[PDB]
This record gives structure tokens, sequence and C-alpha cells, in this order.
């Protein structure tokens, strides 16, 4: 039910090996860890979750774009991207959440279907 | 070769029934009809061309924003996206051209590979 | 020192009456409240804080988009958009902070520029 | 009554010495030189038109990203950012375009605004 996906804007290509965090918001308004990955060669991260798991709530999606660039020999701005988004059982099913990353900017978007 | 995705930022889906059409730019400068098509249900449209037709040269891909927008009855400030761009030989063999729509902005991006 | 400004794609406008809130990371690793304000008609906000006061650490400023779409009638995907940056650590800089909104996605960027 | 702004996504900068052309659709369908400029030291660009030779038709605003990045040493993958859109069919209005740039993408958002 959840796919994270994240490009590079500087060398126009997937986003690769880059630490994807996901968290899920408690009662006590902490964020606990939901779960985590690395992206592929393709800039994706599937197998995430499961769709008995990924019950409705608040989602953070935390992705560390600073080691990325840094990686790369490039100075960023942000210490990460984070996406903090509901999860709503009404709404279509499946969940991409989309990050599109330059150094000093990212862009992001929900691609969510049936 | 070449795929073409489009995304609506509004309603948070793929842009399904999108016009695209792509040209080549000739020898006196004008642009060539090359390819055309319509976004699938996936927001992408493929088998543009072929390996062997898609030589090197200065490409256009044309997306037909406002007829989307203006059929969920909404009002669009663009004419259409344009996306110009060469294509190399050099580079990765593999254009994906993406486009984010709003009704008064648009993100476009390239991911090239092998 | 910092600025920061909103957009709406939607109706091409400046995203006006957005609340924001900064927070700056504390010894302890807790988010402390830096400072608050709303986009102006212009869909900026000025005088969050002074060259003095903005010292080195590290910001968050969390743009409250929910809000704002909801109120327009548009239940949007986000709670908000957050920015997360290491400020003035190599000197005082002044930074905006801008966002590009839609209801199921946004861009945001900074401009950086030294006062010499 | 007509603004350009870009803005470099990679430095976090204004995209200052950025070459824009401005064209209107004529009557035989053609594109016809309408005005054009550089971006200052802000990334913006004034001074295109006037309220009065700026009358309604189809504009198309092209901001030469390719030869901005090649001076960075930057071998970028478009030939240019191009914006078309339909201005003052409802009477004048006052038009931003700005760009946000990077070497395999950009984004691109008007503010239109009503002078009264
Ligand atoms: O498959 C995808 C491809 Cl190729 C591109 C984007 C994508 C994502 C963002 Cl945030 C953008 O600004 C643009 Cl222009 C494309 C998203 C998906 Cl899901
Ligand atoms: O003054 C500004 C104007 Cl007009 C636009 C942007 C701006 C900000 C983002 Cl995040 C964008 O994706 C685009 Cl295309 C423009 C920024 C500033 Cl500071």
């Amino acid at each position: 039910p959840l796919m994270v996906k994240v490009l590079d804007a500087v060398r126009g290509s997937p986003a690769i090996n880059v630490a994807v965090h996901v968290f899920r918001k408690a009662a006590d308004d902490t964020w606990e860890p939901f779960a985590s990955g690395k992206t592929s060669e393709s800039g994706e991260l599937h197998g995430l979750t499961t769709e008995e798991e990924f019950v409705e709530g608040i989602y953070k999606v935390e992705i560390d774009t600073k080691s990325y660039w840094k990686a790369l020999g490039i100075s960023p701005f942000h210490e990460h991207a984070e996406v903090v988004f509901t999860a709503n059982d009404s709404g279509p099913r499946r969940y991409t959440i989309a990050a599109l990353l330059s150094p000093y900017s990212y862009s992001t978007t929900a691609v969510v279907t049936n």
C-alpha cells in the first residue's frame, strides 16, 4: 500500500541508496518507527508495509537528502525532506510518495490510486 | 527509448487521457511531427518510438494541459506545457519525461537511464 | 534575516493568511519554539526574527498547509510542509524559504544571501 | 504588467543574467518578437512592457536555461524553458512568471493579480 520514489534533478536519474524512514504518530503525539529502507537502483523503495499493518493514521516519511548530496560531494541546504500525511480508508488504497531533489530545493507529490 | 508520464497535483493521481505530441526539429528549424498519443490510466504514454527512429536531435514534447483542466471544470493558466531537449547518444539510452501539473504551475523532470 | 513566502499553484496567487511556526533545535535535541506568524496579502511573512536572535542552529519552518486548503474547500494530502535546515553556521546569512502549494504536492526552495 | 523571476535550485540563489525572450502570437499564427531582457542580480526582469503595449493575446516567455547552466559547468537537459499563456483577456492583469531551475528539471508558476 506504500511506495516511496526519489529522483535527482541535478543528474536526471533515480536517487539510489537514499535512506528512508517511516514513522506513525502515536497516541501521545510522538513519532514511532514504522518502516525503513534504502532506495533501489530505480529510486524506489517497495515492501515497507502490508495492508494489514498500514491502518488509518498520520504518517511521516523522512528522506535522508543530506547524506545523498554529501556522498556526491555536493553541499545541500536541508537536513532531510519530511512528508507528513494522513492515511484514509475512504480514499484510494495505494500510496506513492515521490520526491524530486535538488541541493537547495525539493518537490514532493502523492499519487494515490486503487 | 522515450516515455512520457503526467501527474495531477490537485487530485493526487495520474493525469489520464492527456494528449501528448512529440516533434523533432528539422534542418530548417521547423518542428516536424514525430509521435503522439494520450496518457493511459497510469498517466503514462509508452510506445511513442523505437530505438531505430529516435536518433540524436532536438525534440519537443507538448502536453495538452489546458484541455485536461477544462475537462475537470478547472480554469488553467497555460496553453500547454512544452519540454524541449536534445537526445544524445553518449548519455543513457532511456528517457522518461515527467510532468506534475497544477492549474497555474507545473514541474517537469527527465529521468535518463541505461 | 528570515523571510517565508508561500504561493498557491491552484489560483496563481499568493497564499495569504498561512500560519507559519519556526522552531530551533535545543541542546537536549528538542524543538524549541522560535517564532511564528502569518503570511500577508503578498504571501510573505517578515519580522520573524532579528540578526542578534537568529544564531547558529538547526531550524524547522512549519507551514500550515492543511488549514489553508481546507478553507478553500479542498481536502489536501499533507498535514503541513516542514523545512529543516542548518542556519548561520558560517556567519550570518539572509534566508528566504519559499513554498509553492498544491492540494497533493508542494515545492520548496531556499534563497540564501550574504549581507557582506 | 509583466515580470519574470528565475531562481537556481542548485546554489540557492537568484539566477542572474538569464536571457529571456517574449513573443506574442500574431493573426497569422506566427510568434512575433514582443520583448526581451536579462535577469538582474535579484533574478528579476522588470521593464519588459507597458500596460498600453501588453494587449490581449497569447504570449510565450522563453527562458534561456541552457546557456545559464553551461556557464556553471553543467551540461543541462533542456534547451530552454517556455511558458505559454493567454494574457489580459478579461482586462489588464499583472503577471509574474517564475521559474526554479535545476540541470534536469524546472518548476514554473504564475502569480496573476488585478490592479483594480
Ligand atoms: O514515476 C514518477 C516520476 Cl518518473 C516522476 C515523478 C515526479 C515527482 C515530482 Cl515531486 C515532480 O516534481 C515531478 Cl516533475 C515528477 C513522480 C513519479 Cl511517481
Ligand atoms: O518570489 C518568489 C516567487 Cl515569485 C516564486 C518562487 C518559487 C518557489 C518555488 Cl518553491 C517554485 O517551485 C517556483 Cl516555480 C517559484 C519563489 C520566490 Cl522567492
